[PDB]
């Protein structure tokens, strides 16, 4: 939640890039530089009191105080019915990434079905690299 | 939740890049780098008090509470059916990276059913590196 | 949760990259570098009370305090049917990366159910690293 960044290339703090049919003669580069970084985040200081029922007295009667009830939960159910009477395929391929009829599924459950959580969650999730390179 | 980069080549803090035909003569670099991190992260100081019924005195009669009633999940489950009469199939790959009817799939559960978590909890996934490569 | 970083090719402080055809004559590179980092993470003071009843006084009379009921997880549960006939494959790969109806499946459950967990809890997954290089 500070430096949350999505480089398609590269990064620097200094950066020189001297390409392509250049000439570079007696330069003189001097850097004098002071980049502290102090981080002070995410620094509690929680009281907390949870109760369901405190302090009954003399006769009383509870009932059903704190009912979730009937809970019903589907995330990830899709159909793909195909019904074909003739196929053909050709497929003639060269230097390419396919990908044909996959499934690719990621699920990150951090604090479900729970009661009286403290403190701190996270949930961090990147994707695949996938590259194909022909000379 | 501080630096999560996403980076698609390099990194670095200072870089040089001297490519593709360049002349680079008597140059003089001269750093003079302070660069200093303090990190103070996650610093809590908690006092809870998490009862269901506290201090029932004289004759009252409690019931049902706390309740997460009926529950049901059905986190993955999807169908994919295939009637297929007749089927032909001709490929001819070169150098190439095919996924033809995979199933890749990541499922992580930090914190499931539970009462009274306290402290810190994480999760990071980071997916597959995959490469082709031809000369 | 501070340097989670997906880097494609390469990390460093300082890097210099020289290629493809350069001159690269009487440089004089003079660093002087101070690069201290100073962690303080996760620092807790936890002071926790966690009573399902507490001080029942006197011909009182509970019940059904607490009651996660009736439970029921399927969390990966998939169909793939398939009915055909008559098929007829032909697959000429040449250095390449092929998958034909694989299933990769990971599962990972930290803190499944249960009461009252103090502390800290993590889960870090990193995918394969496939390849397939020709000259």
């Amino acid at each position: 939640s500070i430096d949350v960044k999505y480089i398609g290339v590269k990064s620097a703090y200094v950066s020189y890039d001297v390409q392509k049919r250049t000439i570079y003669l007696n330069i003189t580069n001097t850097l004098n530089i002071t980049n502290n970084n102090y981080y002070s985040v995410e620094v509690e200081n929680i009281t907390a009191q949870v109760q369901f029922s405190k302090t009954v007295i003399g006769k009383a009667r509870l009932n059903n105080i704190t009912i979730i009830g009937p809970l019903d939960m589907k995330q990830i159910d899709y159909t793909v019915p195909t019904v074909i009477a003739e196929e053909m395929s050709y497929m003639y391929d060269f230097c390419t990434l396919i990908s044909i009829k996959v499934h690719n599924i990621v699920l990150m459950m951090q604090v479900t079905v729970t009661t009286t959580y403290f403190g701190h969650s996270e949930q961090i999730s990147q994707e695949r690299y996938q590259y194909v390179d022909c000379g």
